[PDB]
DNA sequence: ACTGTCGAAGCT
DNA sequence: AGCTTCGACAGT
């Protein structure tokens, strides 16, 4: 382990790792997996992709999706997404890159926190500018064009800072982890409570999902408490982002600690909050490197067909539309309109852009370190009513010092 | 052989 | 409110 090939090229075989799970043969997850969610069978459900590592993309160079991996039924509980690695035969021959739990919190919490983050974040909400709000050239519109409304980033916690090799915070006597616009601190609370007890809720599926991930993240919870969330034992998680309307562009999230995941947790507008529904607008989570498999997870053929037809996959075709281009890149130190398509993605078979539709309460596990990934572009992004809020719980690299590393950088003297 | 990042404190 | 120090790394 390993021994089917010399060395691991990654560039072909996509990244290689396991704490999400790991196991010979498809059947070998499918037995992981009902023990971990404590479900044989129809519960859960297992889709084959396969690496390519050619990126799906608009001809603005903005995420697609391709296909949509779509729950099948209110009885599919657990989706998983797993590679089987190109020319291997061992004990990790197939991973695991994907977990979605459709009902992972109370859809009464949901609604809730959906009402609540939206009016907070709109009317105290700071935003977080990422490299990932734009395309690589820098002058799309994805976002939309009024800043009042635009979809936009709003970073919690603690993140990891280049400047001290640590947390953010090491020069900060009391740290405000929900800081908000101004200086409003019974908002600020307000909001913190919602995200600290969302945090303690999630934690526990974490670890009952991805154990060796989980217990990754909690080996320096008694060591850095103050990076860390969560009001119970068992804090994987450091920081969180809430995302409203945003176009997150084709990235990796490099800063997150290695053999850990992300957490993200969805809640939609309330159009799109029955099995079944028909909403005028939805945001999918999309991984561009990938493609759907021609087979089934039991390998049959017709089965796959069958599942491309129920639409549990949903076979995407391409498209022209207008999209505005800013005249002038956005900086860091007007515009027109443009017919943006995806055709030439859509005509080779191997450009990837797998995506699922995470429903309203629904949790999702991936390494989003490793893999890339993206969630599509509105058609009209609206912040103050969005299409969907997603929660992104993570930790960062080097946030295992206390006092966010307050001594540490202090003795850099 | 360059670019660019889910920033905040202290002084002015 | 603006101007300054603080600098780890993956990508290309
Ligand atoms: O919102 C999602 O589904 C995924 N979000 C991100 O990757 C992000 O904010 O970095
Ligand atoms: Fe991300
Ligand atoms: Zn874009
Ligand atoms: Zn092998
Ligand atoms: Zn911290």
């Amino acid at each position: 382990s390993c021994r089917c090939v010399e060395q691991i090229i990654e560039k072909d075989e996509g990244p290689f790792y396991t704490h999400l799970g790991a196991g010979p043969n498809v059947a070998a997850i499918r037995e992981i997996m009902e023990e971990r969610f404590g479900q044989k069978g129809k519960a859960i459900r297992i889709e084959r992709v396969i690496y390519t590592g050619k990126e799906g993309k608009s001809s603005q160079g903005c995420p697609i999706a391709k296909w949509v991996v779509r729950r099948s039924s209110s009885e599919e509980k657990l989706l998983c997404l797993v590679r089987e690695r190109a020319g291997h035969t061992c004990e990790a021959a197939v991973i695991v890159i994907l977990i979605l739990v459709w009902e992972g919190i109370p859809l009464s919490l949901a609604d809730k926190l959906y009402s609540e983050l939206t009016e907070t974040l709109r009317k105290y909400g700071t935003l977080t500018n990422r490299r990932c709000a734009l395309n690589e050239e820098r002058t799309c519109a994805c976002q939309g064009l009024d800043p009042e409304t635009c979809g936009a980033s709003f970073s919690f916690g603690c993140s990891w800072s280049m400047y001290y090799n640590g947390c953010k915070f090491a020069r900060s006597k009391i740290p405000r982890k929900f800081k908000l616009l101004g200086d409003d601190p019974k908002e600020e609370e307000k909001l913190e409570s919602h995200l600290q007890n969302l945090s303690t809720l999630m934690a526990p599926t974490y670890k009952k999902l991805a154990p060796d991930a989980y217990n990754n993240q909690i080996e320096y919870e008694h060591r850095a408490p103050e990076c860390r969330l969560g009001l119970k034992e068992g804090r994987p998680f450091s920081g969180v982002t809430a995302c409203l309307d945003f176009c997150a562009h084709a990235h990796r999230d490099l800063h997150n600690m290695q053999n850990g995941s992300t957490l993200v947790c969805t809640l939609t507008r309330e159009d799109n909050r029955e099995f079944g529904g028909k909403p005028e607008d939805e945001q999918l989570h999309v991984l561009p490197l990938y493609k759907v498999s021609d087979v089934d997870e039991f390998g049959s053929v017709e089965a796959q067909e069958e599942k491309k037809r129920s639409g549990a996959i949903q076979v995407l075709s391409s498209f022209r539309r207008k999209v505005r281009m800013l005249a002038e890149p956005v900086k860091t130190c007007g515009s027109d309109e443009v017919w943006s398509d995806s055709e030439q993605s859509f005509l080779d078979p191997d450009i990837g852009g797998v995506a699922v539709a995470p429903t309203h309460g629904s949790i999702l596990i991936e390494c989003a370190k490793r893999e890339l990934h993206a969630t599509t572009p509105l058609k009209n992004p609206n912040r103050n009513h969005p299409t969907r809020i997603s929660l992104v719980f993570y930790q960062h690299k080097s946030m295992n010092e206390p006092k966010h590393g307050l001594a540490l950088w202090e003795a850099k003297m």
